[PDB]
């Protein structure tokens, strides 16, 4: 617009306007729907971009982390030129909500752990115990003497998390909307969560402030062409930017067709701003929805189950041009995803394996095969 001064190291503090609870009563996951205001900031996005986000853990773990440690939370400690107490240097600017193998090997060998030293150079022991043990939990289960400054060289610091911006600006407009899941498991019977989505969910009441800056993904973008028609493949979470893209085009009523294929255990709990999707199907600018409901019957659907349903459909839309985004979890979505993807491109337009692989291969170069997956 001419000019714009904020970014991660250099965050807006903007303001935590509303923090609703998106899945139902009885969901096993926590989502929020979060909206924050920019104010007269400026900042501006694309349906697309991702909000980056700055936390701080919770005080209560800063708390028992320490007291493990047999530390008391004051103790000078410097972090990247300034002296802080231990406690607020553990709050503001170190991971506590993420192990690792090194961090696992390390705290191991620096306090020589009678029943973590087995598992040192074990290689993927390591990256098991910390997948399965955060922390705090670690220390827990073998605790030791550590002085403060140890402990915070054992230790990462801390970075913000990204979040898919859920809003349209031609929509929506001093502000900035998000959809976030939040990390909450139990460990041998104490409550832990994820650092920056409970930070969210619970560390910030309402309008109180959070720091915030924009991750701009040009790789992520609505068709140019009001006309072309778009899929949208984001199961969970994933659903983020198809509430953005669906703001975009309902606001600049692009006439161009619209199918979402979603997915998740629980139609009755786990239906992601469905009140939203119902009226743009009945406003007509979403032509068509698949839904997947993982634990609705005996046998698990997923996203990758309609699209192959679907397939003769999809494949007419894709000769019509349809551009395709996949959002959502990498690690085994986005994969079964992409050969739902592929079986489908053989079986309907003239098969043949490899050249279905050229195919999507040609796809993703015209930028019609697009993804944003974590
Ligand atoms: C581009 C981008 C888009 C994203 N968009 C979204 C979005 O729209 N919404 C969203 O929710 N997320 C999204 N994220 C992910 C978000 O960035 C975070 O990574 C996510 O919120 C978790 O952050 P956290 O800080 O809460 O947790 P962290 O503290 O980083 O949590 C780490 C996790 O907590 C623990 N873990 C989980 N459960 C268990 C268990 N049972 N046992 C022990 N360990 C466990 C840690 O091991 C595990 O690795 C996005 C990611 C990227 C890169």
């Amino acid at each position: 617009i001419h000019t714009s001064p904020y970014s991660k190291d250099a965050p807006l503090v903007a303001s935590l306007s509303v923090n609703q609870k998106i899945t139902g009563r009885n969901s096993e996951k926590d989502v929020r729907h979060i909206e924050i205001d920019l104010g007269d900031s400026g900042l501006r996005y694309q349906p697309g971009d991702a909000l980056g986000v700055w936390y701080q853990n919770d005080p209560a773990l800063v708390k028992e982390l320490v007291e493990l440690l047999w530390l008391k939370g004051d103790e000078p400690v410097t972090v990247e030129g300034k002296t802080l107490p231990l406690n607020e240097a553990l709050q503001w600017h170190f991971e506590l909500t993420v192990n690792t193998a090194n961090i696992v090997e390390n705290y191991a060998t620096l306090t020589r752990s009678e029943t973590l030293l087995p598992l040192v150079g074990d290689k993927a022991k390591l990256q098991h115990y910390a997948a399965t043990t955060p922390i705090v939990d670690m220390v827990r289960f073998s605790p030791a003497q550590l002085d403060a400054e140890a402990l915070i060289n054992l230790l990462r610091p801390l970075t913000p998390r990204l979040y898919s911006i859920a809003s349209s600006q031609a929509e929506v407009e001093n502000e900035v909307h998000v959809t976030v899941g939040v990390v909450r498991y139990d460990v041998e019977g104490r409550a832990r969560a994820g650092g920056a989505s409970s930070f969210l969910a619970d560390r910030v009441e309402e309008e109180g402030e959070v720091r915030v800056f924009i991750e701009h993904n040009d790789n992520f973008r609505l068709p140019a062409n009001p006309e072309t028609p778009v899929i949208m493949i984001g199961p969970g979470t994933g659903i983020a930017p198809f509430r953005a893209f669906m703001q975009q085009r309902a606001a600049d009523e692009a006439p161009g067709k619209n199918w979402l294929f979603f997915g998740n255990p629980h139609f009755t709990e786990d239906f992601l701003y469905q009140v939203e999707w119902q009226r743009y199907v009945k406003e007509g600018v979403l032509t068509r929805i698949d839904l997947a409901w993982s634990r609705d019957q005996k046998e698990k659907v997923y996203v990758q189950d309609k699209l192959r349903e679907q397939g003769a459909e999809l494949w007419r839309w894709i000769n019509d041009g349809a551009h395709i985004y996949v959002c959502g979890d990498a690690n085994r979505m986005a994969k079964d995803v992409e050969q739902a993807l592929l079986e489908v491109i053989a079986e309907f337009g003239g098969m043949d394996t490899e050249a279905a692989d050229e195919f999507l291969s040609e796809l993703r170069v015209e930028r019609r095969y697009q993804r944003d997956v974590y």
